[PDB]
């Protein structure tokens, strides 16, 4: 038993709890950090774990797919289209709270109709996006309109475009038939893939505009996060803000579990170990800014 069994074992119950004084005042050395990070299985699934014809076309990355037991599919209530597949999983948010996250890559060309069906499918109401300026066509498309577009069935709409200094809030419209919604868009550049954000302070600050993101909806839906790939960046943004609530709830945090927990949700969350190392680093930032 089995490279599988042991992976999950490992995945389900290591742990590494830290206060919040171990976290700000005696934090594990780099030294560790690196060694801890190796441990952890990536938890990728082979093509051949994947029986779906045809979505090789629909990946960016031909070995980063969505695990199958926590894909999105696309049920195609709105359109005739052949599959039902997406790059992209489900992602349980703090103390285990299943579908707060959706992660998935940026769409290519042919996947923005994908895409947008699956903000709807989800009844998304906030997408959040990492990006970079250097980022050209091929790791990243700019999949929301101009002024207005009709992406497949839906209607987008830009409603308002607000600047803010470390990233750009766009508030759009998509409609399919008479039912239209509201989905916020928050834009985040200067993170390069592979690598971490210029400092915490923005990054905390986009964990914050989101948490104050007003929640319109009965059963809120998942929050889109995407980058490139959809692990990397994508897997930062989402672990540092479980782990801010963690911190918040409990006085203290493990970023070790967390990342076990959104590997079983998609393969590869968190790239590199100094993004690894980042993750403490801010986390141990937002405890200071906690009373008290």
């Amino acid at each position: 038993n089995t490279p599988r069994e042991v992976t999950l074992h490992f995945l389900r119950t290591a742990g590494h709890p830290l206060t919040r004084w171990a976290l700000q005042r005696q934090p594990p050395s780099p030294k560790q950090l690196e060694e801890e990070f190796l441990k952890i299985p990536s938890n990728f699934v082979s093509p051949e774990d994947l029986d779906i014809p045809g979505h090789a076309s629909k990946d960016r990355y031909k070995t980063i797919l969505p695990n199958p037991q926590s894909r999105v599919c696309l049920g195609r209530a709105q359109s005739q289209e052949d599959g039902d597949y997406i790059n992209a999983n489900y992602i349980r948010g703090y103390d285990g709270k299943e579908k707060v996250y959706i992660a998935t890559q940026g769409p290519m060309p042919n996947t923005v109709s994908d895409f947008w069906e699956m903000v709807w499918q989800e009844e998304v109401s906030l997408i959040v996006m990492l990006t970079q300026l250097r980022e050209g066509k091929e790791k990243c498309v700019h999949y929301w309109p101009t002024e207005e577009e009709t992406y497949g069935p839906f209607q987008i709409r830009i409603q308002d475009m607000k600047e803010c200094p470390e990233y750009t809030v766009r508030q759009l419209t998509i409609q399919y038939q008479e039912e239209r919604r509201s989905v916020k868009h928050i834009l985040f550049s200067a993170w390069p893939d592979h690598q971490t954000p210029e400092s915490a302070g923005p990054l905390l600050r986009l964990v914050a505009e989101v948490e104050e993101s007003p929640e319109t909806a009965a059963h809120p839906g998942p929050i889109v996060v995407h980058s490139s790939a959809g692990i990397g960046r994508t897997g930062c943004f989402i672990a540092t803000r479980i782990g801010c609530q963690q911190l918040k709830a409990r006085g203290e945090v493990d970023i070790l579990g967390i990342v076990c927990q959104l590997r079983l949700d998609r393969g590869g969350m968190i790239q590199t170990a100094e993004q690894y190392q980042f993750l403490h680093h801010t986390l141990a930032l937002y405890a200071g800014q906690l009373p008290e």
